[PDB]
């Protein structure tokens, strides 16, 4: 058997976004099931088998920062990732409230300062900055954010780093996103430039989207709750209850994959390949797959 | 007003790919109208008022390289290319016939040479390679190619270059792909490695997905016909009728940007914004956006 060209990934995680889940049982701008739509992937992703190191959400977890939101959150998440042997990194976006996140999510004290945390799993750091502005919705990060980023990130990971922010610092296809944007991306940029942030996973858009920001690839997972349409027209914008989803992150050696989860289901096109299957038929073809470094 | 953080970009390009056209009017394995998933895209796409200035389809046009499948595909295809004022770049995918491309797709004399292609958009420059292997279904660069791609790559094009292909360089979620991976990436890693490629767009894989490869992004556009549903069992595959669309890919004067197009619908959810009301609000928020440099 020869080798695939690439092994099995080092880490893998999930990156969800963009949850905007409400206190009690009422439909999300009296439109869609938010509760429903995160279940239902939660659900999808926990049968699939997958186990990821770490499952990120990027932001806007409750629509209104609601204490009954974070808990409600709390409640479907903590026994997923518990489930699925997985570390939880939880990050702001410009829905939350960063006292009423703590307190009700975290077991923190109640504070207003920026949510702006790290962390390692082995080799790999993450970092979570938080890009929400209280009372706003437009993305800013402070000078002693970009201090504090820059001290961080003096020196490498054995693994590399990914931050994690809501507000993406990329150019958006839909013009209403200039109203709510981060700003001042070049002072980010300068800190940024040069060091081992090997990923920027972010969320705000609610449209799968990726570029790179000063050499460093940005993702933009799409939303669970409800999603941009990009057939509407051009100048305008729609959200729609359709096409949610999340990423997920493969970390490999020499590169980071990320991949669009849609929501499960559509009737079957061709044939289905089950795991021992695809075992024999991989076999088969005279290949093997190298496993992980951390297998 | 204030200018947003970019400005509008330099270039707009569609990216669509894996079409999978059959002759007549059967569905495509039995399971979905290829020709139906198509001209639903095309016909968004159409009415949302894009203008993109090329049109780049990424292989697997006709899914047995049918001459009735390619005349289908030109008919349904070059109408919307004039109506949008793009130039049409196609390439060839592990399902399609190159001489019957040639001919009933390009008015091309049949070759079985290799489909590899350059041209320029202004500045911008397009390079369109064949990873087929006629008679195969994985991905492979002959060497003869391979020098062909570092004479053309020698230099620069003022707004860089767009590589264009089937077989993408990166590492795929699902187990079965590596049957029919791209081959020996790391000759084409050494000959990219340090060149003014942009961007890699790619298709095969039948999901959304971006990497890097030798430090150049890659976007995978998922399938208009069907895509994989990656809830399946981990190490099997299924493909599905749904989640289907393609990719719009912005070229910034600093980034590349590539945003994922799912088919149009879905009931709306919270405010729909005209156009019209989106320059007002823009406007209201104290905002401009910086015209293209190509306006
Ligand atoms: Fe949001
Ligand atoms: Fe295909
Ligand atoms: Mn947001
Ligand atoms: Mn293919």
């Amino acid at each position: 058997l020869r080798a695939a060209e690439h092994p099995r990934p080092d880490y893998v995680l999930l990156h969800i976004s963009d949850t905007h889940l409400i206190g009690g049982d009422r439909r999300l701008y009296g439109a869609v099931d938010a509760d429903d739509r995160l279940g239902e992937l939660l659900e999808q992703l926990n049968q699939s088998g997958l186990r990821p190191d770490a499952i990120v959400f990027t932001g806007d977890l409750a629509d209104k920062g609601e204490p009954a939101a974070y808990r409600k959150l709390r409640g479907l998440v903590e026994p997923f990732a518990a489930q699925l042997g997985a570390e939880l990194v939880w990050v702001m976006g410009n829905h939350d409230d960063r006292a009423e996140l703590r307190k009700f999510l975290l077991d923190e004290a109640p504070s207003m300062a920026p949510l702006d945390r790290v962390c390692m799993i082995d080799g790999l750091r993450i970092i979570v900055l938080d890009t929400s502005v209280p009372g706003h919705h437009h993305g800013e990060i402070r000078a002693s954010q970009l201090g504090w980023l820059a001290e961080e990130l003096a020196t490498p990971a054995p693994d590399g780093t990914i931050l994690a922010l809501h507000h993406p610092p990329i150019p958006s296809v839909l013009d209403m996103a200039v109203t709510v944007e981060l700003r001042d991306q070049a002072a980010l940029g300068r800190v940024l430039r040069g060091t081992d942030v090997r990923a920027i996973l972010a969320g705000h858009l609610h449209y799968s989207t990726n570029a790179t920001f000063v050499g460093i690839p940005v993702s933009v997972a799409s939303a669970t709750c409800y999603t941009q349409d990009l057939t509407v027209a051009a100048g305008g914008t729609r959200g729609r209850d359709g096409a949610q989803g999340c990423n997920l992150v493969h970390v490999y050696p020499d590169t980071v994959v990320h991949s669009v989860i849609p929501l499960g289901g559509g009737e079957t096109v061709g044939t289905f390949v089950s795991p021992g299957q695809a075992r024999r038929k991989i076999a088969e073809s005279g290949i093997f797959i190298e496993p992980s470094r951390r297998d």
